């Protein structure tokens, strides 16, 4: 829409308030021109067609509990969009300020939430396993970096390079909870999920296993459900890349953590410039080594860390 950019106020799935860039023209709509060719959110009205329509509002204030989902997704896409553009100087998902597009209350009593290869696409969740998913920033942030590997790596979604594909997912959804700093931690979804259980989550990068994921490359899924395992075998990746960061000794492996900053910077360089389609678990280990050596040298500690990671989780 052509109109005045202006900023408007709302509560999110969680109940917090907060401002969100709309824009005016004779209603408010969900647009925000202030980040690359625009941030805009959708309304599917229950329905699977999509986008569905632009998000119009009467008065700018977004306090009904059905706008809820709709300033969460809004306002979570801007801050992914912040922490590309500030850390790694990437304007928008391919590169060139390409615009956002989410839609929200897709289909009725929907768990699930996704990148359809053009937008973001959120379920309301049926209440009881989920509650609106956009109100997770690690869930938006993991859904977004989907679009950043589809116009970079390319990984495709099935076996090895679609568990790669997750974990970098479930990586930079992490990276962008710790850089909002909104409660931050190594969990996956704990804002959203279970909403009646305190604690738990939909996968843990810590401590993959807690939630029946492997933490290790020999305890691999070799079936054929989940696309060959995708969700499962990510948690291999997961936690190398916690190890990483943090250190800790795994299956007697010990690791030097080099911190969150030093893990965003090799994965997101070995994720542009080494990972391609069919890359697979070994070629990731040779991709990070060689992205942690281009940028600390081949004697470094962090290059160090990168292998002791790997081979603590099995991968050669
Ligand atoms: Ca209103
Ligand atoms: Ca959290
Ligand atoms: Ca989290
Ligand atoms: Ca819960
Ligand atoms: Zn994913």
């Amino acid at each position: 829409i052509t109109g005045t950019s202006t900023v408007g106020v709302g509560r999110g799935v969680l109940g917090d308030q907060k401002n969100i860039n709309t824009t005016y023209s004779t209603y408010y709509y969900l647009q925000d021109n202030t980040r690359g060719d625009g941030i805009f959110t959708y309304d599917a009205k229950y329905r699977t067609t999509l986008p569905g329509s632009l998000w119009a509002d009467a008065d700018n204030q977004f306090f009904a509990s059905y706008d809820a989902p709709a300033v969460d997704a809004h306002y979570y896409a801007g801050v992914t969009y912040d922490y590309y553009k500030n850390v790694h100087n990437r304007l928008s998902y391919d590169g060139n300020n390409a615009a956002i597009r989410s839609s929200v209350h897709y289909s009725q009593g929907y768990n699930n939430a996704f990148w359809n290869g053009s937008e973001m696409v959120y379920g309301d969740g049926d209440g009881q396993t989920f509650i609106p998913l956009s109100g997770g920033i690690d869930v938006v942030a993991h859904e977004l970096t989907h679009a950043v590997t589809d116009y970079t790596a390319g990984l495709i979604y099935q076996n090895e390079s679609g568990a790669i594909n997750e974990a970098i997912s479930d990586i930079f959804g992490t990276l962008v909870e710790f850089y909002a700093n909104k409660n931050p931690d190594w969990e996956i979804g704990e804002d959203v999920y279970t909403p009646g259980i305190s604690g738990d989550s939909l996968r843990s990068m810590s401590d993959p296993a807690k939630y029946g994921d492997p933490d290790h490359y020999s305890k691999r899924y070799t079936g054929t459900q989940d696309n060959g395992g995708v969700h499962i075998n990510s948690g291999i990746i997961n936690k190398a890349a916690y190890l990483i960061s943090q250190g800790g000794t795994h299956y007697g492996v010990s690791v030097v953590g080099i911190g969150r900053d030093k893990l965003g910077k090799i994965f997101y360089r070995a994720l542009t410039q080494y990972l391609t389609p069919t890359s697979n678990f070994s070629q990731l280990r040779a991709a990070a080594v060689q992205s942690a050596t281009d940028l600390y040298g081949s004697t470094s500690q962090e290059v160090a860390s990168v292998k002791q990671a790997f081979d603590a989780v099995g991968v050669k």
